[PDB]
RNA sequence: UUGCCUUUUACCAGAACCAUCCGGGUGUUGUCUCCAUAGAAACAGGUAAAGCUGUAUUUUUU
């Protein structure tokens, strides 16, 4: 359980430093700035698979709680 | 922070910081050079030349 708990754990620091960085590059990208070509179509993918896993999670949400 | 862009150098041109560099000033020492190269002149005056002053009838002195 402690092994699973600190791994947990840095994965959600990782995580956090993943989304806020996608953050970041949308705003970027919204406001025009240079931005890598290669650089755009990664923050594509991780908006894009962030917005499953959201989307996903409140699919889960209906569930567990009704309509 | 913007721009060209989009990958970096290289860059656009603004900012704030900072540094480098091309030079500069004096002052003092010293050297290098070109010229030099005297160990004593005044006083008494005269000569000539330079620096100031001078050319009584009510308050300065007639
Ligand atoms: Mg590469």
């Amino acid at each position: 359980a402690p092994i699973k708990k600190i791994i947990e754990r840095y994965i959600k620091s990782k995580a956090d430093a993943w989304v806020s960085a996608a953050h970041y590059n949308r705003e970027r990208i919204k406001r025009g700035a240079h931005v890598e070509k290669t650089m755009v179509k990664k923050n594509l993918g991780r908006l894009t698979r962030l917005w499953i896993k959201n989307e996903q999670e409140r699919q889960r949400q209906i569930q567990k709680n009704g309509p």
